[PDB]
């Protein structure tokens, strides 16, 4: 019709395996209602009936689309659908719908009450005949084939009928795959790097005939690579599962583990068979196995098949069908030689996963579960700080491992044998997640992190015009060059932040990160000794790789006077003004580009006996003096720490904040922390008296805290700081000079 | 090519090297090429086995039984120099030495026009805009973000819109241009940069650039381009030339302009060398570098030498008490003896510059060497009128502000801090500006009558409000010491 009715597929949001979601003004112009009988159009002359949603995530013209219905359609991603409203829909009598015997293995009892008497009530379904759905439970997830209907050829499906599922499984046919082949679906976290490797080869393989037509040459050589166990043979299978191609897959002790002409051969071989069903896709992991560092290589025989991988990665520039994805464990652990123009271009980080990626991932793990309703998936999401995915895979299985442990294992040996009827019955406590996060938890992972922070700017109190030239100081640029690029000005890149100890240093730099959604990576002081003392400069060159492939992100080096400090005082040691890990930071600093959105945030506390080597132009040459707190940013500070803490309304803390002057806020956040301390010790002591009280039940005395615990604090307090620092400080201001 | 030389046995190897010799007899006249000859003959010590010795030596005989033919010629390329045998590169074998290099913005520029040569582009992309932001690429770089930028506009418009109702063909193809909004999204994101090494290039910073100092420019200029010219007079009046020059002055007075300058307009290649590499190669204990620098200097006949901040040294290991140690070092020897072993008719120009030259090794100062110095001082009233419209010329200014209240205010100032008070000045500008856009913006709309373009009095005020001088007194008396004793030599 040449009409607007000509869509293309997408992923679904929705979580129903029948419903499909679309924007407000397509409904708008197709004139529809919620809840309507809808029917799509595909391919190879297949029928799809769903129930149509709406939803402002979708866009103009597209279609949030699940992945049952779309197999069942025998379309993938990438095709066009068309779409019919089918609003004369009336109900059954009897229903016939009966599973394959390839996924209902080890199964015993009933299969009717089971699974269909669960799914077929209050959804009122839209079921055409030959369909196949998929249900969950048992610690399973089955699907389901119809053949007879009695309102021939569809039906929708409400609780005012029954469904005959009498006879045995059908073998599956030849043109369909099965469902347990891995997808787009149960991949966790890091969607903007699906994104990137979706984007990065879907012409090449969806439209093969284009370059057929056009000699521009795509990226054959891209690398993606991670800390291991994170999935990349997964998400590889997935990509080429899911855009549909041939795969085929090298492992690399496998090839290793023959004779040398025997390893030629099956290596010949195998880029062979890769030719003949083009389009296709290949994969190589454990690239260590095959082709390590070259001084780390000491027989013969190595280097000969790193020759012969060069030679037979060279010689397919011809061919244009298919294309080559690898995976190591560290870009720095390959060959050098290897990764160059023609062999391997592209390169892509995977990366840990974060505490949404960390709740996705659970949320993939748990599909099939049966969980209870105490179980708080909040909990464990807050509570795993530095984990890899298989990681939680371990622990969602110990739980259900130990779930089968304690109840249900000697309850039913002493009496009968283990039916699926039980297994329904089975849920797993919030408690068998405590003890298998508590022990038997190897956490993977000791080395930087990347992320975005979570401290927004009403954290901390006051200090809004530092904070609003601050946001000028890096918001703007980004957001308008053209203003820029008419006064001719380049912005600076640098800002040195300085002050006395305990000011909430890190706040501001996290608040920068978090409202302009940028990355993270921080640098302690720590870091910068363990990298002076072992003599090891070869670490910053890595980092600021890292932060390079980090872009954007904001870089945070914290106690930078402790290489100044650490050899002598302002005496210092026999040297003189200079070391050897600030000037390997201004010259990685100084030879990278300007408009690359890399933005380093220095601090010290120190501001005198740092190096004016780094003042320079073209550097860190922002100064901002960060002062001591006022009584208007200690109410403010104040209220924004104890915003946690359930507190008396009684209580008034402005006769404190009129009595202290000249205090850091961390004595007045570690103040509450001794008060609540006091507190805690005194409720707990009351609760164990008024327990052996009269048994030798809950009326709790108070759940806050009064004018005691804080007037005991203030008789426990102590300030930090002395006058000669804030003397030695205002000197700056007294003679102003700070330019070198 | 050498994998392929190498995925073969040891005998089938040799037949192959053999025949392709052989073949290349046939064929007289003709050409061969060696391609990865890392992959063939490498560094000695790098070899542990015994068949890859027995290559090489099997590829030395093979080259050297070819003396007698004379109608091929062999043409090879490695990544480095310093990165083959050492045994190879001898006469007889190979004699002839040239560097490719990297291009710069003219070779970048050439490039792209090489290949937006079928691409039919728009009329709104502007190829100087990535010539000139493109600083620290190859060529194949170039190739990639091209092709990228091209799939850019396959991605955004044209694949959605073709599919959903027909088929692709070659007159839709006559449609499609890019834009510039793709070359600067390709720009952006995915540009893996694939340098960080030395860079060698023309300046472009001419005399016009810096405000006066005009006797010490030609007397320069008598320096550094005559003898090149007039070689005949020289040899009149026996004269060797000099070669050495040492700039000294106090911090921030347009240092690196002036060797910009001559290096530009004698048409002359650049290699300059700051402090940290001074110091990233005296930590290390790392000095097999320096010979590797003046070879890339000799290989980049005729050039200008320039080292930056050669007081780091003498000033790391303590001030003027100094470390334990006293007045030498390792770094400044080395560059001693490499200096006067070499060629004194090959215009390879040094010049060195410090801002203390009390606490400077005095060894330095011989003939043949270092030995013309030029007190560098603070800028006068015409020097700081002519240095404030050299920098001003880029912005856009008003014409009605007045510059010679504030010139004839600020004296004993260093040029670095009259080119900051303008970035001051024109980053508040900008700051009104983009408000007054955003409050113009929010009060009607909650289109484009531009307030002002330029600066006016109220900007320099204020920034004469935030202004500082940089430079103390007694470091002058210190230097005018040189101008009250005058004794120079050693
Ligand atoms: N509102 C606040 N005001 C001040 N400090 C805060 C505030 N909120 C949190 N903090 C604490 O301040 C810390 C930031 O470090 P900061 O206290 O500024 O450095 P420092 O204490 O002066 N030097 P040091 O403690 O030895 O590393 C955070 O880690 C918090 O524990
Ligand atoms: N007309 C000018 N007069 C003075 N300085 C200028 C002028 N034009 C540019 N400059 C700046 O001067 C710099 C040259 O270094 P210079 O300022 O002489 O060394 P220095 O500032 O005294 N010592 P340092 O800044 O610590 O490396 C250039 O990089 C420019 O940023
Ligand atoms: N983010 C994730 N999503 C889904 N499964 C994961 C994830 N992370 C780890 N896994 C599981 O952990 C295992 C590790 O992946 P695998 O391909 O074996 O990596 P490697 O071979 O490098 O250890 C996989 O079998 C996968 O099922
Ligand atoms: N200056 C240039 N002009 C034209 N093409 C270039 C240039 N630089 C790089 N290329 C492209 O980059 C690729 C790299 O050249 P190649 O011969 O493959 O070098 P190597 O094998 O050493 O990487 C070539 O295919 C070439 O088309």
């Amino acid at each position: 019709k040449n009409r607007p009715n000509r869509l293309i597929v997408d992923e679904a949001i929705n979580e129903d395996n029948s419903v499909v979601s679309l924007s407000q003004p397509k409904m708008d112009e197709l004139q529809l209602f919620r809840g309507d009988t809808v029917l799509l159009k595909g391919k190879k002359r297949r029928e799809a009936v769903c129930i149509v949603l709406s939803d402002d995530e979708c866009s103009d013209e597209k279609i949030r689309m699940n992945r049952v219905v779309r197999n069942n359609l025998r379309v993938r991603l990438g095709d066009v659908i068309s779409i019919q409203p089918c609003p004369d829909v009336k109900y059954g009598k009897r229903i016939h719908v009966l599973p394959i015997d390839d996924t209902v293995e080890g199964i015993t009892g009933n299969l009717f009450e089971v699974y269909l008497k669960p799914y077929f009530l209050e959804a009122y379904r839209p079921i055409r005949k030959g369909d196949i759905f998929l249900v969950r439970g048992g610690m399973r997830a089955v699907e389901f084939k119809v053949v007879e209907t009695d309102p021939s050829p569809y039906c929708i499906v409400a609780p005012d009928t029954v469904i005959h599922c009498e006879g045995e499984p059908i073998k599956r046919e030849d043109e369909e795959e099965s469902l347990n082949e891995v997808g787009y679906d149960d991949i966790g976290g890091c969607r903007k790097q699906l994104a990137q490797i979706k984007e990065m080869v879907e012409l090449p393989l969806r439209h093969p005939a284009l370059f057929k037509a056009i000699g521009v040459k795509p990226p054959r050589g891209i690398l993606l690579y991670g800390p291991p166990g994170t999935g990349k043979t997964l998400i590889a299978r997935a990509v080429a599962n899911e855009t549909g191609a041939f795969f085929f897959l090298i492992n690399g002790p496998e090839i290793m583990s023959k004779l040398a002409g025997e390893s030629e051969s099956n290596l010949r071989k195998a880029f062979e068979e890769a030719e003949k069903n083009a389009p296709a896709i290949i994969f190589i992991d454990e690239l260590d196995a095959i082709a390590p560092k070259r001084e780390k290589t000491h027989g013969e025989v190595e280097r000969r098949i790193v020759s012969q991988l060069l030679t037979l990665m060279d010689g397919l520039k011809q061919r244009a069908h298919v294309i080559v994805m690898a995976a190591t464990n560290r870009p720095n652990s390959i060959d050098p030689a290897l990764r160059r123009f023609g062999r391997f271009d592209r390169e892509v980080d995977i990366g840990i996963p974060d505490a949404t990626g960390r709740l996705e991932i659970l949320q993939i793990h748990t599909k099939n579960m049966k969980l209870a309703d105490d179980v708080d998936l909040e909990q464990v999401a807050n509570e795993t700080h530095g984990h890899v995915g298989a990681d939680l895979a371990a622990l969602c299985s110990e739980a259900a491992l130990q779930a089968i442990r304690k109840k249900m294992d000697l309850i039913d040996l002493e009496d009968e044998t283990i039916d699926a009827e039980v297994m329904n019955s089975l849920a797993v406590t919030m408690d068998d997640f405590r003890w298998a996060l508590s022990q038997s938890n190897p956490s993977a992972l000791r080395e930087t992190v990347v992320e975005v922070p979570q401290v927004t700017w009403e954290d901390i109190g006051g200090l809004e015009d530092v904070k609003r030239e601050l946001q000028e100081l890096v918001q703007y640029p980004v957001e308008h060059p053209d203003k820029f690029l008419k006064f001719g000005m380049t912005p600076s890149k640098g800002v040195l932040f300085y002050g006395p100890p305990g000011c909430g240093k890190t706040l501001l730099a996290k608040a920068i990160a978090n409202e302009c959604q940028a990355n993270f990576i921080s640098i302690k002081g720590p870091e910068l000794l363990t990298m002076w003392f072992g003599e090891s400069e070869a670490n910053v060159r890595e980092i600021f790789d890292k932060a390079r492939q980090a872009a954007p992100c904001v870089l945070f080096f914290d106690e930078l006077d402790s290489i100044a400090k650490a050899r002598g005082g302002n005496i210092g040691d026999g040297g003189g003004a200079a070391d050897r890990v600030i000037n390997q930071i201004l010259t990685e600093m100084d030879g990278m580009s300007t408009k690359k959105n890399v933005f380093i945030i220095g601090a010290t506390n120190r501001p005198d006996i740092i190096d004016p080597a780094i003042l320079r132009p073209g550097r860190l040459d922002q100064l901002i003096y960060i002062p001591l707190p006022d009584e208007k940013s200690r109410v403010a500070i104040l209220k924004a720490n104890l915003r946690k803490s359930p507190v008396a309304k009684d209580v008034d803390l402005e006769f404190l904040a009129k009595m202290t002057n000249g205090f850091s806020g961390a004595d007045l956040t570690e103040i509450c922390q001794r008060a609540c301390k006091l507190a805690i010790r005194e409720s707990i002591e009351s609760e164990i008296r008024r327990e052996r009280e009269r048994q030798t039940e809950e009326d709790d005395p108070v759940p806050e805290i009064r004018r005691d615990h804080f007037e005991e604090a203030m008789r426990f307090a102590r300030r930090s700081v002395s006058d000669n620092d804030i003397r030695k400080y205002e000197m700056f201001a007294q003679t102003l000079q700070q330019s070198r």
